[PDB]
């Protein structure tokens, strides 16, 4: 192990950068060379791969997004396009690809390893998602819960005093994490989760039983794997009155700055994927799992939700 | 178990409020009738005691701070002082007390079981240090961290281009766990804690080292515990030059909006607490233990320090 690449894939979250930075300061602190991959899998098609120095990583470990960048690389599904990617690595004496983003990111870089013997792969999970197994939190739900907490107070600070609605929604792709964890944040007293039956007649039910009960105003928090924000306005209209902000939060969740959380998460993952590189290690993901950093093989990570703290969230809304 | 009080003591930390909200919230749930104690121990002589609804904590949970109030009572160090107070709270029927706080708060909580074989105690980790054992993080913890990064770049933006070198104090009194933790995230070159002998000569010849080398600022983050920020540019200068940015941050840090973390850390441990008095326990502190809430005895509290991460964070800095 004396070359070493590093790619960004997927949606973005934050400490992408900081990630990054850990693995170009470990492996060259370790007498490491490393490559610069740019525009996820498709600059690694391109041929778009660049050494890296202490300085490329310089004040990023605070930067929003990734420096590299991140492509939707579909046509990497193909066998056939996957032996150009491998050569373009083979032909620089690269023997070790690290890879930051989703699931779906650490797919690829399983074929890659299984596809060549000699490149060793290693995943870290670069996403808002929370929904990569083997690690209880990956990089960027942390800030995208503050990011949420925070535009959550916006709208009732910029918000007149009549809708007393605010019908929100959080992106999880299909995991219930930061709807739960933002809705318990910011006091929401409805949360609606891919993983909990919703019952919209009870959560009007208990719109309708506390505010015509005089409170100021109810949020509503949901899961974007469960539905738009536009259609659970539809369906609650279907019983009470509520015609007011449908916030439909979308991509700022994955802009800014990663908060502290985050920042050692990422440094911590990014290290470790560097020494299990030395290690003769491949085809893992790094995470977190019970305040141990650990590594979960490709196949184990292929191959949950506090239902307690949900019924938590509503024990405490009235 | 039919009657609960709850104070806040100590040095207030964010999430406190949150915390007082999860008990009052889960209590009434439990059809269990709770009284707050205002200003801390004091109030408990004082007598300053008074039920809660579920109003009382509304619009609470982003609270900086504690609404009941906190004070310093030294006195109640004395069995003859705590008579008075446990008199107060047997009185009134309350079987049951819940304590947010230090581990100093912990103490008298531990007593006060032990005097009185009636009152149920629990401890709840509301404080900044992270310094209580039993749980791996502290309420407030996460939100200091944060605070702390985002002091540090505001100094970086409201500084010129000459002074490259700011000496920060962080508030861990004596752990150096939010020095490490912000040091990292903030990109320190150097981190000075307790827990690790503090080579001088050796930070001097890295900023000399790296600053005629051409980088923009250098900083230097200083746990309270270790040194003064004034000490510490004074034992600087006894080697190089260096007389800009010494920011002692101090109590800004207690301040704030508590961040997504520390609610959610303290609306779990708040429910907790509340379940363990029902299901009969005593003199016990809760926390988060290996991603599992837990309870530890106030005896094994009172009867560490990741040097990988400090490592970690050096290997980082060029």
């Amino acid at each position: 192990m004396k070359k070493i690449a590093v790619l960004t894939s997927g949606g973005d979250s934050p400490g992408m950068n900081a990630a990054v930075r850990a693995v170009v300061r470990t492996a060259i602190y370790n007498e490491i060379e490393v490559y610069g991959v740019y525009h996820g899998y498709q600059g690694l098609l391109n041929d778009d791969i660049h050494k890296l120095e202490l300085g490329s990583v310089g004040d990023t470990i605070q930067r929003g997004g990734t420096f590299l960048y991140s492509a939707r690389c579909p046509e990497f599904k193909e066998q056939e396009v996957r032996k150009v990617a491998i050569e373009n690595l083979r032909k620089r004496g690269i023997e070790g690809l690290v890879v930051i983003g989703g699931d779906g990111s650490y797919r690829g870089a399983q074929r890659i390893s299984e596809e060549c013997k000699e490149i060793q792969t290693i995943g870290i999970p670069g996403t808002i998602d929370n929904d990569i197994n083997g690690t209880d939190f990956t990089i960027g739900f942390d800030t995208a819960l503050n990011t949420i907490i925070g535009l959550v107070d916006k709208i009732r600070d910029t918000a007149s005093s009549h809708a007393r609605t605010f019908i929100i929604e959080a992106m999880g792709r299909d995991c219930g994490d930061l709807a739960l964890w933002a809705g318990l944040s910011v006091g929401a007293e409805t949360i609606v989760v891919p993983e909990v039956k919703t019952d919209i007649k009870e959560i009007a039910d208990k719109i309708e039983q506390g505010i015509k009960r005089g409170k100021k105003h109810s949020i509503v928090l949901v899961a974007e794997g469960c539905m738009t924000a536009q259609d659970c306005q539809k369906e609650l209209s279907q019983y009470i009155n509520v015609d007011n902000r449908v916030s439909v939060l979308g991509h700022v969740q994955r802009g800014g700055s990663p908060t502290g959380a985050d920042r050692v998460l990422a440094s911590r993952l990014g290290g470790y994927a560097v020494d299990l590189l030395m290690q003769g290690e491949t085809a893992k993901g790094v995470g977190i799992k019970n305040n141990k950093i650990v590594a979960t093989s490709f196949d184990e990570i292929f191959d949950k939700f506090d239902y307690s703290l949900y019924e938590l969230a509503n024990k405490l809304s009235i």
